[PDB]
């Protein structure tokens, strides 16, 4: 059976294990459980689920080289489903919650969640909340009886508080640190101080560096029992790496990519966000530089909106991210080549981990 | 040493390693840690810990009948307060979001967390977030070695996905069901067809008795490891019955306790809340003052709200909850009579919690 075939089918089993539950043990109606099954589709589906079936890619490559009965492959591969799906549920209650946080529109060019007609944010918060709800219920049915059951649920949970600090890190990146009270409306920095690389990669590692590759990776290996295959600093330092990379990418397109192409308008000029291009500008400006950049930035006006891109495409940045790119590339593959040592199987699955986001 | 002082000297212990923690492993500023500390402060505490000292309480009943090395006893304290903090803050997690959820202005007597100046409603979704994730840091790191860990966060995470779901039940209590769909902008119900005893307990046995009262009480036994001193259908079966009891107080205290007693001014009415009081009302009203309720509930408009009031007060609820609260005690009273075939001990502990929700 094909990877993401498989994949996909197990949504379908997994969404009836969690609505039939409610049914049996919850008292729910009919009305509700459809309510809860299109916010699942509406808020889980629609992505590349490029998370989920990482955790399927490693699993595969271990069993192309372990021996093992047929049905216990077919376990092992139904367990890195659910596992991947777990991290897609969890990025689901992010996604919405955080759209709610932002006040934002769109959503993989469609509106956000809390914006349908008849959910509105009352009801969308929890909606989010019930996301990540589901990891935990699926986990404990799922892998009831599995030897990783234990250091599955530890590792999602350190990983979730990771992001959830991240996303502090993120929401309070446009203020002067020493200003920081809960008493006192936050005003947006004037100096800037703060907007370094090393702020930049703190911001980056926590809030998505965690979720999106070291927790796929690790569940991959739990899910296989093969996290003796690898040297775990070695899997962080290659998770934070190309998570980096990834937020980077992520950081250009928000300001050059169409919004058809995005699926949402970019509003992180607007916003005052500590990206990768307002740091990077800010490392090579000269002083009339820095100062159209302060003049401009954080402000909902379209023409100073336009003036920031304007500073960013004259200060050729183009240049620094292909640089950037060049020093990753360079780490990645000294990392893989130390990953080999205990695993050209996981070194593998990592350099297509790599090859995805690299080309993506 | 004191009950009430040992808990609140673990608050201390447990804040001061959680924000250790946030120092030495995710990279957080001094500024970024008062901020959270601030946060756990005026999310957490203010209330009577009614929840969390149910847990201290109950462990207590059973050191005085076991035997244990002094060491022991000091254990299976410490771990009750712990087991106790992680409730109280599932719910502040749970007020907080709620606040934000239900537009609150108060909360205790001061602004909700989310109206804060320098909080906001973005940063205050995710604070509300991190509240639950600290509930899971501080049981991997203070029950790590311990026997019960496993059933610990199995409960928990039950527990914590029905108060979820009787959430839904919650918000979703004053629209039809079968007009329920995300697609379409909720109409408040025309019939209150719904607003039925059975249905109102089903809202209110998940969105309040799970974590308030079952929840107490099991982690009470399993940190104790006294699960088997018990016959847990009973447990369930007086916990949703002092829970329920619990709402109706809260139903009746919204609409007739003065807003400096209550702490905040109820709007159930406005927000055409399945209470009690629309229950009971219904129940038992002539056709002229059913016409008369659904023409002023759920209604911001004052004259309304108090047209509403008016029909409670001349419809003799009082009488209604005399009546209800008679069969309460009555079925307490049975209940607590079969739990002491197991244990005299946890019947005992019930009877404190019974006696404390009743006296309230
Ligand atoms: C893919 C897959 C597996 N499966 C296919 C049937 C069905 O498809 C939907 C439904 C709703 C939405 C919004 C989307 C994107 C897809 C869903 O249950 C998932
Ligand atoms: C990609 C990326 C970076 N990032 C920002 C959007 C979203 O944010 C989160 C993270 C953690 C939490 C707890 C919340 C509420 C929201 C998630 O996708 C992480
Ligand atoms: C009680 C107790 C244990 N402890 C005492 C010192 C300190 O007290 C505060 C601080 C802030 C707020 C808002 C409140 C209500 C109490 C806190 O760290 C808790
Ligand atoms: C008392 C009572 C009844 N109730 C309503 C207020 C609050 O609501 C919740 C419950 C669960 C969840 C997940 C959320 C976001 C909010 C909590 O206190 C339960
Ligand atoms: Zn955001
Ligand atoms: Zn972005
Ligand atoms: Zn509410
Ligand atoms: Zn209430």
């Amino acid at each position: 059976m094909a990877s993401m075939e498989r994949f996909l089918s197990v949504y379908d089993e997994v969404q009836a294990f969690l609505l039939d539950q409610l049914q049996s043990k919850y008292e729910i109606d009919p009305n509700r459980a459809r309510y809860l099954r299109i916010m699942m589709d509406t808020t889980c589906l629609g992505g590349k689920y490029f998370r989920g079936m990482t955790v399927v890619n490693v699993a595969e490559g271990f069993l192309a080289v372990t021996q093992h009965d047929e049905a216990t492959k077919e376990r092992i591969l139904h367990d890195a489903c659910v596992g991947g799906w777990m991290i897609e549920f969890l990025q689901a209650h992010y996604l919405v919650e955080d759209d709610i946080m932002d006040g934002s529109v769109m959503r993989r060019g469609k509106p956000c969640w809390y914006r349908f007609p008849g959910v509105t944010t009352q009801c969308a918060i929890n909606d989010g909340i019930i996301l990540k709800s589901w990891t935990q219920i699926m986990a404990w049915h799922y892998f009831a009886d599995r030897p990783f059951l234990k250091d599955l649920l530890c590792l999602f949970q350190k990983v979730d508080y990771a992001t959830a600090v991240g996303q502090m890190y993120d929401v309070t990146s446009m203020c002067d640190s020493n200003k920081l009270d809960p008493e006192v409306a936050q005003p947006m920095t004037t100096d800037f101080a703060e907007f370094t690389p090393a702020i930049y990669k703190r911001i980056v590692k926590y809030k998505t560096t965690f979720y999106t590759y070291l927790l796929p990776l690790v569940m991959g290996l739990l899910v296989s029992e093969a996290a003796a295959s690898v040297e775990m600093n070695l899997v962080e330092r290659v998770a934070h790496l190309i998570g980096e990379y990834f937020q980077v990418q992520d950081d250009v397109m928000d300001c050059f990519t169409p919004p058809e192409q995005l699926g949402k308008v970019g509003t992180d000029i607007e916003d005052a966000k500590c990206s990768w291009l307002a740091v990077t500008f800010l490392g090579k400006a000269n002083a009339a530089q820095v100062a159209e950049f302060k003049a401009n930035y954080g402000e909902k006006d379209p023409a100073k909106v336009a003036v920031v891109k304007r500073l960013y495409s004259k200060a050729n940045l183009q240049a620094d991210f292909a640089a950037y790119e060049a020093e990753v590339v360079r780490e990645v593959e000294s990392l893989i080549e130390q990953l080999k040592v205990k695993s050209p199987t996981f070194a593998e699955s990592v350099a297509v981990v790599w090859e995805k986001t690299h080309k993506r």
